[PDB]
RNA sequence: ACGAGAACAUACGUUCUUUGAACCAAGCUUCA
C-alpha cells in the first residue's frame, strides 16, 4: 500500500452542487474521472478501465493531511456510550476507539471566494463568484493506493500539469504529487479486525447491498453532474445520479463495489467509480 | 470522460478650488 501526497500550489474548488461553494478535499468519484479524461487524452482508457475493474488499482478519497499526521474522517461508530470533530487522525484509531479520547487543533486552511465578473463591450457585465479554498503552507491531500501500476503513474503525472477539481483552466487546481511508500500505516492496514471502515465513496452491487446492510452506519451521498467531455451527445448533459455510501461509513460485511455507469445515451460511456476501500479496527 | 464547460470585477471620474514669505529694524559708534 502506497500513498499520493498532493502539495497543491494553488487554490482548488471541488464544489458539490455550486461554483459558489467548496469543500476541503475530493472523492474517488472525481479523480477517477480526471484520470479517465487523462487516459483519453493518450488514448489508453481501455486499459484504465480494466486495470480498475479488475482491482489492480484501488484509491480512496482523498483526504488531508497536516505535518506528518495523516487523517481521515470522523468514521460513523454505532456506539452506545466532539460533534464539530471532523477529521481524526488515521493512526491514532485505536485508542480514540477504546475510550473518550483532542491532543492538537486541526487546522488545513480556510475557504474564500473569487469574485469574477464577464465583461461585455456595449451591456452592463454579469458578476458571478467561485467559491474556493487555500491550503495552509505544508498541508495537503493525499490519496491510498495498493499494488500501483506505471499506467497509473504516468496518468497522475499527466493529470499534474493539467488540473484536478472545478475551474482549472481559469486559475485553480495545480497540483504536484508524489509516491512516498510508508510503513506505519500499511502495517496499519494489513491488520484484520471485526468491524472495518470504508474509505471511499463506494456502492455495493444489487446481489450484495443486503448483505452489506447489517450492522452498518452509513451516509447516502448524492454522487451526480454533468458530463465533462467533447463526444458526449453533442450539448451539455447530466450524467445518472448515483447514491452511494460517504467515505466515513463503518460496515461489519465487507464488500467490493463497481465502476456504476451513468453516461448510456451517448458516443462514450461515462464511468463513476463505486469501488469499496476498507480499513479494519477493533 | 472531474457539480462540470464557457466567462477580464469591468466601464465613466483632474488630489482639485482659496491665498504676497509679509510685518518690526541710519553700516553706525570713539579717529586734528
Amino acid at each position: 500500500m502506497k500513498i499520493i501526497k498532493l502539495y497543491f500550489e494553488s487554490p482548488v474548488h471541488f464544489g458539490e452542487k455550486r461554483l459558489s461553494e467548496s469543500k476541503i478535499t475530493f472523492s474517488a468519484d472525481t479523480l477517477f474521472s480526471a484520470l479517465m479524461i487523462e487516459a483519453v487524452g493518450l488514448g489508453k482508457e481501455d486499459e484504465f478501465y480494466q486495470l480498475a475493474s479488475n482491482n489492480l488499482v484501488k484509491f480512496s478519497d482523498a483526504f488531508p493531511f497536516i505535518d506528518q499526521y495523516y487523517y481521515i474522517p470522523k468514521p460513523m461508530f454505532n456506539l452506545k456510550l466532539f460533534k464539530k470533530l471532523l477529521y481524526v487522525p488515521i493512526d491514532s484509531l485505536e485508542d480514540y476507539l477504546s475510550g473518550g479520547l483532542e491532543r492538537e487543533s486541526f487546522n488545513l486552511g480556510k475557504l474564500a471566494l473569487s469574485e469574477k465578473v464577464q465583461q461585455h463591450d456595449f451591456k452592463d457585465s454579469e458578476p458571478y463568484n467561485v467559491g474556493t479554498f487555500t491550503f495552509k503552507e505544508n498541508t495537503g491531500l493525499y490519496v491510498l493506493i495498493e499494488q500501483t501500476h506505471p499506467l497509473l503513474e504516468e496518468l497522475l503525472e499527466n493529470l499534474q500539469y493539467s488540473g484536478i477539481g472545478g475551474k482549472r483552466n481559469s486559475g485553480y487546481g495545480k497540483f504536484k504529487f508524489e509516491i512516498l511508500e510508508d510503513s506505519d500505516i500499511e502495517d496499519l492496514f494489513s491488520a484484520k479486525g471485526n468491524r472495518k471502515i470504508l474509505l471511499s465513496g463506494a456502492l455495493p452491487k444489487d446481489a450484495e447491498l443486503e448483505q452489506a446492510l447489517k450492522n452498518a452506519s452509513y451516509l447516502l451521498e448524492r454522487r451526480g453532474g454533468f458530463v465533462q467531455s467533447d463526444t458526449y451527445a453533442t450539448n451539455l448533459v447530466k450524467k445518472q445520479d448515483l447514491y452511494v455510501f460517504k467515505s466515513g461509513s463503518t460496515f461489519e460485511n465487507s464488500f467490493d463495489g463497481d465502476i456504476y455507469q451513468v453516461g448510456k445515451k451517448g458516443n462514450h460511456p461515462v464511468y463513476k467509480y463505486a469501488k469499496s476501500f476498507f480499513l479494519e479496527v477493533s
